[PDB]
């Protein structure tokens, strides 16, 4: 018999939930049958108690259970997420975004999960929206955008709108808690492979865990300078799911020939600047930015060829010459265009 | 300057608070301008990270500050308070409620702070209904009942309307927080000592600190069976507060003469059961349940005689001596039967 005070005093005794207890909660919150206070006291106590993976994975498998699913038959095997969990309190340029319309125009079907700017001043959403691409779409033509344009985009609030509830209480409080977790674990396409951005380092192992129980091919990030991004300004810890299990690594972009940026170099503005930044990158210009999304398009790539699978370094050496190749001919360019134009199309 | 992403980041990272946070935090409570959720996530987070001294005795003055006050004049010098956090999950007659009775027939004024039961079947406040006795009175009248019983009750939600957004999300979320640490340190009339139980072995601590930042004579108790009284089935804890220090005592009743009870010994039932429970230790009857009520008074007579200092030993045996001789002279019969006529004549 679950309820909250069984719940919440078993967190703040600073004890790991039995099996089913995080799914009970989180099943109440998506059917509005949680009070708001419930609601906070849950996504804090599970916070400072620290979730585990099976934890998690209970309320990422709940939520999912309750989204907008895509039309059957609609998503390739093969298709690839690049997404975050943001508040990593830096405020850069767009890396996930920009770099999911460079691996879409290097032919890797994309299907992306986002969300407006939460303490940030653009987030992915707001910077696509500035660029005239189409956020508001729903499942049958998200599916459309796939297959015409080789890339989609799933807009959170437009696909898991019983969240609602806990996105509220998730603004009221400010507070990164667990919640901030599920994001990038709820795509309601399912893609199997992702470039995974984590800026809770604590946190990331939590999130690869969660990515080894489904059937996916993932890189689970964290910047060494707290980026949730593959950074170029120093290491990064990687985090590589496939076959159910992690492989732990200490990724040094300085190998492939990067030379060390600063934070500041990729520090980003309003919406009409990231997105002014986005069409520079894609215009061929050279430079910190340029360096990051390529960066972080390889690593896409490298996830996406987890699926059928290249060894480590010659993916990632493949992966960057497919990555900067579709900068260099315009095809990335030539993308955004065809997916602008796709959404003026109705 | 303060908001809830500053002081619930600060608490989610295990940090003790700036001075000054904590009481932001209560003031927007107090003017009901925290949600729901803003005050759940504050009292489960200042829980799981173990609040300090400061930090409570921000969050009571404040309280406090919000609170009717009893009229100029009207509470003696040397009044004590009779209470616990409650919340001790053992289903016991009123301990502190028939040794408030008497201490005040002892001689000693007793402002009792109190209200009805949140877990056990009957709380001080219920039985003392049960009993005939108007517990529901403004200011002047617990003022009056004071000079003329030598006793007076402050229901808290008369006392503390403000405090009505708190006490709904404390029912809300059901597990115990720093929340119920206040009700005994926000006794409206202030009284300078008391004997103050706590169920909660690890905060006891730093009620004692909130009481020796105040320089009130105190006996901070925990019966090591887990009673927020002292117990007659085990030795108990007691942080004695004198001079503004606090100093860790183990107590044995043995020691004085007591024999080891069991707790279902001590067991309540509903408002009735207890009511007769009142009435046939204050009739005088032998075994446990006396014992216990005699102990507790002596307790509370102790930390009266520490506002005008004693020995430790001596200073029991006195208050054992006196609490025995209130029941037995037929004084603390005669005293309820004296605080009932007093709501009568109302
Ligand atoms: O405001 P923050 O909480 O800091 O979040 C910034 C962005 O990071 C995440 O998306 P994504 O990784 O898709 O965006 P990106 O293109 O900026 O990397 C999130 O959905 C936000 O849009
Ligand atoms: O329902 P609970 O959370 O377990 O609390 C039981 C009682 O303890 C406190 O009062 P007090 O110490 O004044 O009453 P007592 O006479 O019952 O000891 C509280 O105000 C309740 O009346
Ligand atoms: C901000 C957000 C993210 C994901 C799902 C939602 N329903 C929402 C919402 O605001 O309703
Ligand atoms: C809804 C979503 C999808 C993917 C990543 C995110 N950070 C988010 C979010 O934090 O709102
Ligand atoms: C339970 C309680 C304790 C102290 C003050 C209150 N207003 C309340 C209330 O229920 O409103
Ligand atoms: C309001 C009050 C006063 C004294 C002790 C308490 N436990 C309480 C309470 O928890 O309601
Ligand atoms: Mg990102
Ligand atoms: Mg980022
Ligand atoms: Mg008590
Ligand atoms: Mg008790």
């Amino acid at each position: 018999v679950p309820s909250w005070p069984q719940i919440l005093g078993r967190l703040t005794d600073n004890r790991d939930l039995a099996r089913g207890q995080a799914a009970w909660a989180m099943d109440q919150i998506m059917t509005g049958n949680a009070r708001p206070a419930q609601i906070a006291a849950f996504a804090v106590a599970m916070t400072m108690k620290a979730p585990t993976a099976d934890e998690v994975g209970e309320l990422a498998g709940v939520m999912l259970s309750h989204a907008h699913p895509l039309p059957a038959d609609t998503v390739p095997d093969d298709a690839v997420d690049v997404v975050g969990t943001g508040g990593d309190g830096v405020n850069t340029v767009n890396l996930s975004t920009m770099a999911a319309i460079v691996v879409a125009a290097a032919g890797v079907p994309v299907v992306k999960h986002g969300n407006r700017a939460a303490s940030s001043l653009s987030g992915g959403a707001d910077t696509l929206e500035a660029l005239g691409v189409r956020i508001d779409l729903g499942p049958d033509l998200v599916a459309r955008s796939l297959a015409e344009v080789g890339i989609g985009f799933c807009f959170a609030p437009r696909f898991h709108p019983s969240y609602r509830h806990a996105a509220a209480v998730r603004r009221e409080i400010g507070v990164p808690t667990v919640f901030n977790l599920l994001g990038p674990l709820t795509n309601p396409a399912r893609p199997r492979a992702g470039l995974i951005g984590c800026a809770f380092a604590d946190l990331a192992e939590v999130m690869a865990g969660v990515f080894a129980a489904r059937r996916s091919s993932v890189l689970v990030v964290h910047g060494d300078d707290g980026l949730d991004e593959l950074t170029t300004t120093t290491t990064s810890t990687i985090w590589r799911v496939a076959a159910g299990s992690v492989d732990k690594l200490t990724f040094d972009p300085a190998g492939f020939g990067f030379a060390r940026a600063q934070l500041d170099q990729l520090a980003g503005g309003d919406a009409q600047a990231n997105a002014a930044a986005v069409r520079a990158v894609l215009g061929g210009a050279r430079g910190p930015v340029r360096d990051a999304v390529v960066l972080n398009a390889a690593g896409a790539i490298v996830a996406h060829a987890g699926l059928s699978s290249a060894e480590w370094l010659p993916a990632w050496e493949e992966g960057l010459r497919r990555a900067s190749a579709a900068i260099d001919t315009g095809a990335a360019e030539q993308l955004l265009a065809r997916w602008v134009r796709f959404g003026r199309q109705i």
